[PDB]
């Protein structure tokens, strides 16, 4: 029931990931250093690796739209041969 549980699933869309992130955040919006703790940085940090890279390129203060746009860009399943 922690924000950690909020991760960027493989088959899970970024939207669902954000919903969870914001769901847990609002579940107990608080931390030992919320100020120092950049929520956005948490989502990105708690986000996949590639997304992290894409988010890194994004900017130190991208918008949800930009975050979702980059996430949507992230690679994935793109072929016939059923992925492992």
């Amino acid at each position: 029931t922690s924000i950690l549980d909020i991760r960027q699933g493989p088959k899970e869309p970024f939207r669902d990931y954000v919903d969870r992130f914001y769901k847990t955040l609002r579940a107990e919006q608080a931390s030992q250093e919320v100020k120092n703790a950049a929520t956005e940085t948490l989502l990105v940090q708690n986000a996949n690796p590639d997304c992290k890279t894409i988010l890194k390129a994004l900017g130190p203060g991208a918008t949800l739209e930009e975050m979702m746009t980059a996430c949507q860009g992230v690679g994935g399943p793109g072929h016939k041969a059923r992925v492992l």
